């Protein structure tokens, strides 16, 4: 009975779950055993190269892991590479992969879907003139990429911007934004890079009188998660990039099984 | 202007942000300063002693605090007394105050709400042949007197049940609901302590086959989150209790202030519709 392990950096998300459903239910159909693993949190890489390194140690047949640094997985990436452990990079990425060794990447294009979304909200709201990007964990390279993206949207068109270090605690997200629409009420587009900033900005939406929030504000996102959906059906939010984590879980399954028995060679693959 | 503590055993579930903004826009309109203390978490005790210590020692005009163990805050709470500092339980109270000593309890009384979403269930699930209780935090006092309101009424109409610690991991509680009604497919009700039990619950129900969790059980819970009134909606879940958190948190923070300023003495207060 082939072992195999999907190591991430956060899982309390509905994001998580779904990617970890889709890698589930592949295990469960070619019927090969699957461990996850993920920190307790949103976001902690230390614990996340322990657990990779743990994983490593047991000599799997195959590991899915996100790689959210340049440089705090080199090492262990470097030795499953020399061990022959087949490795594949899922949701983020490094920009160097002779540092930052890994088979293939099955994800977004973080760079484009961030273009993407700038292109979509200048054409939903082309009136605006101000906007604010929120980034809930500022050095996620891929959610830097992402901001990047938007970015050269924005200013190629002239709108102002800045971008936002929200963190992941709900009553900070609210009072952070609060605070930079009290200076600048005039901001007509928000960009949350992941729904665990849109999610507490979304309550706002919902009760702008108890959360003294009348801007009604254009708002743009990343993954379709339940309650971003119930936004998008309210007209509350815009749009939203889909990752399609549960395709992109279920496909790295998939790929790291057939390579085990069929001596296949996996390949890229942009789920969005 | 005079300093106000707010602390918590949580602030990750959309509830602790409602009780958050109702105490913030009353401390506004009062024209106090509030600070607000939660554990990264969902649940952190040892945390949230510290943080009850760290705040009597500013010396404060008055602290709210949620007190979901019956040992783990006395020494806190006697301390607090004998400092003369003002202290009002909200959200969850101890059994015994003379151990746990603090002004009034602003909040809903929870053993009463679970009998009462029991009853409702009941009216509403007349076919009901076995409900699961999930508990995402086995050792709140409050959820656990939840529960057992909940049992009351399902014992006395003969339902079978069974009451399962989910935790807080949305994968473990979608995998432990998955394995129970493996072995109990019959299970039609299903009662969620909390909104932490509710969300990984709804993401299966709004995509079953994904989720292999076909069963269409009928869904009760508390608080009336976003997600939460989004699955009401659709009609996935069908009743839910209402603290009123907002209101819980605004007129908190508004009776410690009156009675630093007026010289009143604060009242219990209980929350719930």
């Amino acid at each position: 009975r082939d072992k195999y392990y999907l190591i991430t950096h956060g899982s309390q998300d509905p994001y998580w779950t779904s990617l970890f459903q889709g890698a589930k239910k592949a295990a469960e159909e070619l019927k090969v055993d699957l461990q996850i693993l993920a920190p307790p949190g949103a976001n902690d890489v230390p614990k996340q190269v322990q657990f990779i390194e743990s994983a490593l140690a047991t000599y799997p047949s195959g590991i899915a892991t996100t790689i959210p640094s340049d440089t705090a997985f080199s090492k262990s990436l470097q030795r499953a590479n020399k061990l022959n452990i087949p490795v594949i990079a899922v949701d983020t990425r490094p920009k160097d992969k002779t540092k930052n060794p890994y088979l293939v990447f099955l994800g977004s294009d973080n760079l484009l879907a961030g273009k993407k979304l700038g292109e979509k909200a200048l054409e939903l709201t082309p009136s605006a003139k101000r906007a604010l990007v929120l980034n809930p964990q500022p050095g996620h390279i891929g959610l830097e990429k992402r901001a990047y993206g938007i970015k050269t949207i924005l200013q190629d068109k002239g709108i102002f911007f800045e971008e936002l270090d929200v963190g992941t605690d709900p009553n900070q997200v609210q009072s952070r934004v609060k605070s930079y629409f009290k200076i600048h009420p005039e901001t007509n587009i928000i960009f949350c890079l992941t729904s665990q900033a849109l999610d507490p900005l979304g309550q706002m939406l919902l009760h702008p009188d108890r959360y003294d929030f009348n801007y009604q504000p254009q708002v743009y996102s990343f993954d379709k998660t339940p309650n971003t959906v119930s936004l998008i059906h309210k007209k509350l939010v815009n749009y939203v990039m889909d990752q399609q984590p549960f395709l992109m879980g279920y496909l790295s399954i998939t790929q790291l099984v057939l390579m085990n028995r069929y001596q296949l060679n996996p390949v890229n693959i942009n789920t969005a």
